[PDB]
């Protein structure tokens, strides 16, 4: 082939986020049944439908016996195979397995956005499929500068939002992209000047990121049981680094991970402590904030490209009775969201 022109730091993300080995391992982590439900037929409605017996598990759940539950648990493992053998697989009786579960079908449907895109297309000996593959994320992505301004800012974040809870691993930063998804500015127009604009932090696994950057960050779809995220269907960030670092889920094999970060459009937050399941927000709010015992000292939030930067360490925040140790942030309409940057990022394991 012609070779690829693109910088080997994106040629580098590029394999990453489109390696078909790293899509079946995070599937056979889950428990999936490879054989039953290989990797090309994973599909939209499958997974749909599995959301929705998760919903029906949830139901139950909710109003109470092991007996009428038993029935529920085995419809879900009919629609998404596990892997167990001869078995009797364990029962989903409780909220936990409700939001594990969950939390395993949001990231089939990104594995399944990337597979189709790899599937989809065609087939040229002549291009480097690197190039072939760039082109499908539909995303600008440039290398930005060790030396700019903007390296300087992304750099100190990342150094002052560690959490000392989080504290088995330390992150460095191997790369730093500035990605412009196609539209997505466009599609932001309405909230661009809106008040709180902050810079924060979203991690996934890196088996997602092929799907967040050809279809952007998504709310998780009507079938899906809103119980089974703290916040409901919202789309999820942190103004500390360590707490969506631990998203990626890093280890010690697979120690690399990509890292957000999107100008979110928080406006008007309403401000809770406790799981609140919603579907929508009171009237006049447009985020949620959800309260943290500690937050970056709001006296060293700093500017870039006129967005707040919460890059102050951690102090207290004065809430009191908080389910959270850390701030999150949740947006409820996909056009409020606009990704600025994506970082590789190496996590040091001290244990
Ligand atoms: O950076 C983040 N990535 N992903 C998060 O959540 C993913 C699942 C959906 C929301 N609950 C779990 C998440 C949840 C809270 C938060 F502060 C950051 C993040």
């Amino acid at each position: 082939h012609m070779k690829s022109k693109l910088p080997k730091p994106v040629q580098d993300l590029i394999k990453m986020i489109f390696d078909v080995e790293s899509m079946k391992k995070a599937m056979v982590e889950y428990e999936i049944d490879l054989q039953k439900m290989p990797l090309g037929k994973l599909s939209k409605r499958q997974i749909q439908a599995a959301y929705s017996i998760l919903s029906e598990v949830q139901q139950a759940v909710s109003q109470g016996s092991d007996s009428q539950i038993l029935d529920l648990s085995n419809r879900f493992y009919t629609l998404i195979p596990h892997d167990f053998g001869m078995k009797k697989p364990p029962l989903l009786n409780n909220a936990d397995s409700v939001q594990a579960k969950a939390e395993m079908l949001d990231n089939l449907l990104d594995i399944e956005v990337a597979y189709s895109l790899l599937r989809g297309g065609s087939d040229d000996s002549s291009k480097d499929p690197i190039d072939v593959n760039y082109e499908k994320l539909k995303t600008d992505i440039k290398v930005v500068d060790r030396d700019s301004e903007e390296a300087e800012i992304i750099r100190k974040y990342v150094k002052n939002t560690h959490a000392t809870t989080h504290n088995a691993y330390d992150l460095e930063v191997i790369d730093i992209f500035k990605i412009e998804r196609e539209g997505e500015c466009q599609r932001y127009k309405p909230f661009k000047q809106l008040h709180n604009r902050r810079l924060l932090w979203h991690g996934s696994r890196t088996t997602n990121f092929a799907g967040i950057l050809s279809q952007g960050l998504r709310i998780a779809p009507p079938e899906a049981p809103v119980t089974g995220y703290m916040f409901g269907k919202g789309i999820y960030f942190a103004d500390m680094v360590s707490k969506s670092a631990n998203y990626c889920h890093t280890s010690q094999g697979d120690p690399i991970g990509l890292i957000l970060l999107g100008e979110v459009a928080l406006g008007n937050m309403y401000e809770l402590k406790h799981a609140s399941h919603i579907s929508k927000l009171p009237k006049g709010k447009h985020s949620v904030k959800g309260l943290g015992k500690t937050t970056p000292d709001p006296s060293a939030n700093i500017s870039l490209d006129g967005v707040d930067v919460p890059l102050g360490t951690g102090i207290s925040s004065g809430v009191n009775d908080t389910s959270l140790l850390y701030n999150e942030y949740i947006v409820y309409d996909i056009a409020q969201v606009n990704l600025k940057y994506l970082l590789k990022l190496k996590f040091n394991f001290k244990t």
